[PDB]
């Protein structure tokens, strides 16, 4: 995916990507 990796596009938004 592209958002879990970079801790802060993920807990911005996480569900797009966990």
């Amino acid at each position: 995916e592209g958002c879990c990796s970079n801790p802060a596009c993920r807990t911005n938004h996480p569900e797009v990507c966990d």
